[PDB]
């Protein structure tokens, strides 16, 4: 038979179609039910018979981040050479005081072994994850879950500095009772990626030589993330990803088929699914992997593509005539899909979103798999009692697959299971790998035997009655317009009733990104000082029926010009990539944005000028509060948010009340006056809205008029200033200034904060849109500790970064907007490399092009201006020099936005109190402020407020009021 | 502006007092906008995934 | 109503969005002979409502209520360090909001003055 | 010094014993029970119980 397409399926279908036909096949015989129930009784009962996680967090009423701190303290306790040392600080130190540095120095010395090798002060506060523990518990309390989770991590995880030294620990001349479930993901540097091969292939060799005589499925077996080898593992580097990853994905393969051994790719996120199909199916293609039986993958139920994806693998194992090993689980990242989907305002879910139609879809698909035997041989990864029972009656034999659990879980399920049918097979996981590798892991890992809905922990809660665990999904689920999740709005009703979503795409999903590529491929003179000056009086005439205008008609103006927007987004997109150097995401975000900002508005503007506000007041009087426009507003806008920004103060101005000369950034007038037309045809007169562009000496023209009422500026705060003093000097009204200008953005990471996701962070914080946002961060203030591999890892990340065309999908970095930038800072980059420290310096095109640049500073001070392009400056700091680091950042002035990165609440509260910069992100980017969400705008040299895209700007934009009426002759 | 009384005397909360063009930049003391000019605008944004 | 908590911003699950309002630095009240207790007071606890410490300069022909008034405060509950009363002329006036420290002007009084220290405002770095 | 008594006697008298005795194990406002259960905080447990009536008129259980 033929190969199958690429896979294709849609992305997020209707959870209750998909009920429809999966309620009514569910259905058993009343004996099929009995044998169920009786058997998933008995292995209930028998987990209800140690320790676990789960038990571990449910007997001191955790967190799963405290969860995470003990079981890292754990494992650093029980790396020191002598267990009477670790015996000694348990008891004499921990719990006693320095409950930062103990957090800090343990999750430190997972990625530097030499930092964790002091005397305490009585009467510490007790601060830090630890110290909030302790005021909680108790110190000895602590020491005692400290002592349980060095139990947990001694045996249920196979770890070491190296993957020698994990792979030394775990061996048996005998054979290993555990496959391997690595402990790598994500590589973000080409070092990463080289790394976790070696640790696959050093893995399977330690396998090989201890893996008994017998044939498959009785041999162990090793599981392998394509991200761990790959660092871009994304969509958009399809090209480079099938030309790179797929030989290292064979030569794994092919030295794991020598030992006949089952190899299993992982499956990750659902953003992922097509371009890991398309590595695995271009791998499994090789004949060098004929004659055997082991190769697989994992397929996840929580996904609605599941069951297609099951079809697709069996036709690839007939085309090229194959057996496989296939692995059958629910999903391990229910959260960051949900999250995903609304932050990217997708059409829907690509998993489901209530409980029981995972299991519902789960026991579908073993259905499904079961009936591919011989040729698939299905493996069931559950720790689900009733879920076990389920699959083992619909299997009707115990021969053909086999079920699945890791280390540290389901023990007692499987034991049981064991002893009532004598041949039913388990494999058992163990993870196996580096400390460097482990705090990622905890983490996905803690989020499951956290979670409520999770059966594993029902099951250790005495609560929850034996029957509770034994419900059928489907009678959980009763009726298919209940698939959904009631309580999960979708992403384009994420802010309802009080305005609609804009609409995003799945760059992952090849119809949705090809589409979109396609819409978008298939899509000005001056004006003289008298020219503007006309167009100012000609907006003063019009201002008195906009002015009067009711505010639902005005608001109905902006909703259809978001309308408008998003409906010829592709034509926008255009604009944005060819004259605003955009690349894909970027422009889409742009146009999302600009279309928020119309809808925001447009409610803003009738909860604030729909009606008057009744003032309370004497009997026999009335007094109501009223905003009116204040005139004409001048609106000055930037080239590096060329659509968005600039309709969002004019649509601003509009809203209140106010007629607009709106003249852009002379890099980008195309795009303005697409917006104005725009704007006109959605409702706007051509009386309030006028459009005048040229450089600096129109826009001073403008601001010079004795006629305006206001300006609206985003700009480079030396003309901020300038437009400022030309206002001040007029004799006449004094007239708001609302000016959003640059910033110098920190952001301070500490050792608690895990590297690889503040490398992801740093990354596109600084280097997207090439460093042309004013939110991005410029400088990063990381502690001395966990530096050099922040630094490593930020640079090694920063050279996979493909620099070029915008047009081109696979560009991450677009040129800077003109020469003169371009001028600017290769000129700051040349002092940069004679006064600091070049951690990187990447490779630019010819052509507009400024690469990724980092540098170490010995000092902030050294970095004394805002520097607008794609350059990172690093400075490293010792823990108790936060202090030294937070003058630092009040010294430059400025306060747009600030980056904290850390597990401690106490420091990052503690950041948030000192600091007084407008916008703060917590263990996430910088960038990208989302209208209505993060209100964005800073202070001090930063901005004058109030924040654009939030509640206070409108009312600025106003004049109040007030009208006092003696209405006692009515009576 | 007040009607069929007296232009004096406005009292607070009641009549937000205070005028624009030559007269006043706003916003008018003794009524709901006046505090807000005062103050700063802080957004926190924290990524609690995390915690579940 | 205004400072008393933080507004929750509607957002993605997995993530937390919290709008704040913090006092802004020095306030510099500058208040008028005619209505010498009321709008001297009516700036200036609004000022320090919002978060700010204070430097009050009163009008030159009314220091003695001003000074009355401030000490009112300061034993109802403002500490010494928050608000402070400068007396003199229309120089010191014009001292307090030359200041490259401060963080706003609250002012009432005259047109033309308030235009002379909006150009002062404005010709400061 | 603490004194430390024993409930020494026949089976015939247990019953009624363990009745009242479990009574207050059970108890929710029971500081043996509070403190035994990891949920509730040290300082919640230090509450002084002047401070959990406030007012006079509080005394009397509202429900
Ligand atoms: C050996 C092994 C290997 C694995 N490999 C992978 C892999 O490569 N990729 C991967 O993604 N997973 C993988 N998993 C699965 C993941 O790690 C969890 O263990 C698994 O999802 C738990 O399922 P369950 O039957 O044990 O538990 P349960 O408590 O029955 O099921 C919990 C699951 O339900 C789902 N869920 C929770 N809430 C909702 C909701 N509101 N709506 C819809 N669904 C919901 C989630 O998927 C959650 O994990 C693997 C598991 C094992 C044991
Ligand atoms: C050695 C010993 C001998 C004892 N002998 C006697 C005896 O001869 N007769 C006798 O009656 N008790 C006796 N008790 C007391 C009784 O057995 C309980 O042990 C005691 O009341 C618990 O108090 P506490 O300080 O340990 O615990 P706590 O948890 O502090 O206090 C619980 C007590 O609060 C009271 N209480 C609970 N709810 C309310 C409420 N809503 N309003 C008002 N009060 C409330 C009850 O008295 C309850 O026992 C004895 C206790 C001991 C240890």
């Amino acid at each position: 038979p033929n190969i199958p397409p690429p896979f294709t399926a849609p992305y997020a279908p209707d959870d209750a179609e998909i009920a429809a036909r999966l309620l009514p096949a569910s259905h058993l015989s009343p004996p099929q039910e009995a044998r169920i129930h009786r058997t998933a009784t008995r292995l209930i009962e028998a987990i209800r018979k140690l320790g676990g996680v789960e038990d571990m967090l449910r007997e001191f009423a955790l967190s799963t981040k405290e969860g995470l701190a003990l079981m890292v303290l754990a494992e650093a306790l029980l790396r020191v050479p002598d267990a009477r040392t670790a015996d000694q600080f348990i008891e004499d130190k921990l719990g006693e005081g320095d409950f930062i540095h103990h957090e800090t120095k343990s999750t430190a010395f997972l990625v530097n072994a030499s930092a964790w090798a002091r005397v305490i002060q009585p009467g510490e506060t007790p601060d830090g994850t630890i110290g909030r523990l302790v005021k909680r518990l108790g110190a000895p309390a602590v020491r005692t879950a400290t002592r349980q989770a060095m139990r947990l991590m001694g045996n249920h995880f196979v770890l070491g500095e190296t993957i020698e030294q994990a792979l030394e620990r775990g061996k048996p001349g005998q054979k290993t009772r555990y496959s391997f479930d690595m402990l790598g993901e994500g590589a973000r540097t080409a070092a990463d990626a080289r790394r976790y091969f070696d640790a696959y292939a050093s893995a399977i060799e330690t396998i090989g030589k201890a893996a008994g005589n017998h044939a498959l499925p009785d041999r162990p077996g090793i599981s392998v993330k394509l991200s761990a080898l790959h660092p871009r593992f994304e969509a958009i580097s399809r090209a480079r990803v099938m030309v790179e990853l797929v030989p290292q994905l064979l030569d794994l393969a092919q030295r794991a088929k020598a030992h006949d051994l089952n190899f299993t790719v992982d499956a990750e996120e659902a953003d992922r699914l097509e371009l890991s199909l398309d590595v695995i199916a271009a791998t499994l293609a090789d004949p060098s992997l004929k004659g055997w039986d082991g190769f697989g993958l994992a397929i996840q139920a929580y996904q609605k593509r599941a069951s297609a994806v099951i079809d697709y693998v069996d036709a690839l194992a007939r085309a090229h005539d194959r057996k496989l090993m296939v692995r059958l689980v629910k999903g391990a990242y229910w959260d960051t899909e949900i999250k995903r989907a609304q932050e990217r305002g997708l059409d829907g879910y690509p998993v489901f979103t209530r409980k029981a139609m995972t299991d519902l879809n789960y026991v579908a698909c073993a259905s499904k798999l079961l009936a591919l035997r011989p040729r698939i041989f299905p493996q069931f990864a559950t720790h689900n009692a009733l879920t076990v029972a389920t699959v083992l009656e619909m299997a009707e034999g115990s021969s053909g697959f086999e079920f699945q659990r890791l280390h540290g879980m389901g023990e007692a399920l499987y034991e049981q299971l064991a002893k009532d049918h004598a041949d039913i097979a388990y494999r058992t996981y163990a993870p196996v790998g580096s400390h460097r590798d482990l705090l990622a892991y905890l983490v996905r890992r803690l989020l499951e035997n956290g979670a409520n809905s999770s059966f594993v922990a029902q099951a250790a809660d005495y609560r929850v009655p034996v029957p509770a665990l034994l419900q059928r999904p489907a009678d959980a689920i009763v009726r298919p317009q209940a698939a959904a999740h009631p309580r999960i709005p979708l992403p384009c009703d994420l802010f309802a009733p009080e305005r609609r979503n804009s609409r995003g795409v799945e760059f992952g999903a090849r119809t949705a990104l090809d589409q979109l590529l396609t819409d978008v491929k298939a899509e000005i003179a001056d004006a003289t000082p008298d020219q503007a000056h006309a167009a100012v009086a000609a907006a003063r005439a019009g201002f008195a029926g906009w002015s009067r205008t009711p505010a639902g008609i005005r608001a109905a103006a902006l909703e259809q010009a978001a309308h408008l927007l998003e409906s010829r987004s592709a034509h926008f997109i255009a604009l944005l990539q060819r004259e605003g150097g955009k690349t894909l995401d970027d422009a889409l975000s742009e146009l999302r944005e600009a279309a928020d900002f119309c809808r925001y508005y447009a409610a803003q503007g009738r909860k604030l000028f729909g009606s008057e506000t009744a003032m309370p007041g004497p009997t026999g009087e009335s007094n109501a509060l009223t905003m009116r426009g204040r005139g004409v507003f001048v609106a000055i806008s930037p080239w590096n948010f060329p659509l968005a920004i600039f309709l969002g103060q004019v649509t601003a101005a509009l809203m209140a009340g106010n007629s607009v000369v709106a003249k852009p950034a002379e890099q980008t007038p195309r795009i303005a006056r697409e917006a104005v037309a725009l704007l006109h045809e959605a409702g706007i007169p051509k009386s309030a809205l006028y459009l005048v562009t040229g450089d600096g000496r129109i826009g001073a023209a403008l601001t010079a008029h004795p006629d305006i009422a206001g300006v609206v500026f985003t700009g480079s705060t030396e003309v901020a200033r300038s437009i400022n003093r030309a206002l001040a000097a007029k004799d006449g009204p004094i007239v708001p200034l609302i000016a959003e200008t640059g910033g110098i953005n920190a952001m301070i990471a500490d050792a608690t904060a895990l590297p690889e996701q503040v490398a992801d962070y740093v990354v596109t914080s600084a280097f997207r849109s090439a460093g042309q946002r004013c939110s991005a961060l410029r400088l990063l203030f990381v502690q001395e500790d966990v530096a050099d591999r922040m630094i490593e890892m930020v640079a090694g990340a920063a050279r996979e970064l493909k620099i070029g065309d915008p047009s081109d999908v696979a560009t991450h970095v677009g040129p800077v907007i003109d020469v003169e930038a371009k001028q600017r800072l290769d000129a700051h980059i040349a002092r940069m490399k004679t006064e600091a420290r070049l951690h990187f310096a990447g490779p630019a095109p010819e052509g507009c092009f400024v690469a990724p640049h980092i540098f170490e500073l010995t000092e902030a001070g050294q970095l004394t201006e805002e520097v607008f392009g794609p350059i990172l400056h690093v400075v490293r700091y010792r823990p108790e020099n936060l202090e030294r680091v937070l003058r630092a950042i009040e010294r430059t002035g400025y306060g747009l936005t600030l980056g904290v990165h850390s597990r401690i609440d106490d420091s990052i509260e503690a950041i948030i109190d000192r600091v007084q910069v407008g916008n703060i992100y917590v263990n996430r980017n910088m960038i990208g402020a989302v209208v209505g969400v993060q209100p964005f705008g800073g202070n001090g040299l930063s901005g004058t407020g109030p924040k654009a895209g939030g509640p206070h700007y409108l009312a600025r934009f106003a004049t109040e009021q007030t009208v006092t009426i003696n209405t006692a002759a009515a009576g």
